């Protein structure tokens, strides 16, 4: 009950600003993520027994793949984190306990493909999940883990608040399906810019929940340069391991996962910051003002981008 989680100095400031790094020391994570959890929700929010076993359960049902991984699940969820609480009174108490564990859960035993490739591969899981595959199979692998004995860090909520968070996480996992973002966030600028946009309205806040996911899951943008240049490299591994992959099918993959093509790697990182990244993060920053820190960290990311094409890195 009395038990705060407190981190070192440089981590308990650094960690409430969007841009943080939550670095390479694996086994401080967890204690992270729980610090976030009490801070976002309430130290009252989940039993810390439970919270610390789902946890781990999560952490081992992550794959030790180049960037589809348990460090992405928990720099997703500390984006969120950091949306949340420079919005504190915008979000129900129910929203901010289901965010947090949807962004932790968003990637469950991810295997380093996308959807496309299940389908070309003709993988069990895209006869099971026609459209936004991989997206239902994390949302099937977080119910299960939350159905494990001493797992069900919701008990304490009644069975319609339980139903209302399930629905919340599932929403919030399917909307990081990239291929819903462009139609989500279209229909969002539409709602700004004729002014009918409204929070009261369940289906408004699902679309705004939506291009927060999309926000927190694109994050590596908004990041250091430095922070941000390292994780292009990973996931371009999975990307190229895929074209790989989509070569042994006898199939051309795109050229965004032909390592052949690496050098058009600057402008393809152009194209994403100017068709998805800028335009997420400037939606966002019209529905959600103090969320404007990400869109002017992902222009300064852009401008660097910008740099190398011109070979002055
Ligand atoms: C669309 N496109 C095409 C190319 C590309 C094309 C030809 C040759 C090399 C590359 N690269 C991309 C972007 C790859 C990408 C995708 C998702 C991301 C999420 C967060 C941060 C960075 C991300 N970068
Ligand atoms: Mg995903
Ligand atoms: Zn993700």
């Amino acid at each position: 009950g009395l038990m705060q989680f407190t981190l070192p100095v440089r981590l308990c400031k650094e960690i409430e600003l969007f841009h943080f790094d939550i670095g390479p020391f694996e086994n401080m994570w967890p204690g992270i993520f729980v610090y976030m959890v009490h801070r976002s929700c309430g130290t009252s929010c989940f039993e810390l027994e439970k919270l610390c076993r789902f946890i781990m359960s999560v952490k081992k049902n992550y794959r030790r793949v180049p960037y589809h991984n348990w460090k992405h699940a928990v720099t997703v969820a500390h984006c969120m984190y950091a949306i949340l609480q420079n919005n504190h009174t915008l979000f129900t108490d129910l929203e901010r306990k289901g965010l947090l564990i949807a962004c932790l859960c968003h990637d469950l035993d991810h295997r380093g493909f996308s959807n496309s490739y299940l389908q070309k591969f003709d993988h069990p899981l895209a006869a099971l999940y026609s459209t936004s595959t991989m997206e239902q199979h994390h949302f099937s692998q977080t119910v299960s883990i939350l159905q494990l004995e001493g797992h069900n860090i919701f008990s304490t909520l009644s069975s319609s608040e339980y139903e209302q968070v399930l629905e919340i996480i599932r929403k919030a996992i399917i909307a990081t399906d990239l291929a819903l973002y462009f139609g989500n966030r279209k229909q969002l600028e539409e709602m700004y810019q004729t002014g009918s946009l409204n929070l009261n309205n369940q289906s408004h806040r699902d679309r705004v929940i939506g291009l927060m996911m999309t926000a927190c899951d694109l994050c590596s943008v908004t990041k250091l340069w430095p922070v941000t240049k390292l994780t292009a490299n990973d996931i371009y591994a999975e990307f190229w391991a895929e074209g790989d992959e989509m070569k042994k099918l006898g199939i051309q993959p795109i050229p965004m996962m032909d390592r052949d093509k690496k050098d058009e790697v600057p402008q393809g990182q152009l194209g994403f910051y100017n068709a998805v990244a800028i335009p997420c993060y400037t939606t966002l920053t019209q529905i959600l003002p103090p969320t404007e820190p990400l869109l002017k960290a992902c222009r300064d990311n852009l401008s660097q981008w910008e740099k190398v094409i011109r070979g002055e890195e």
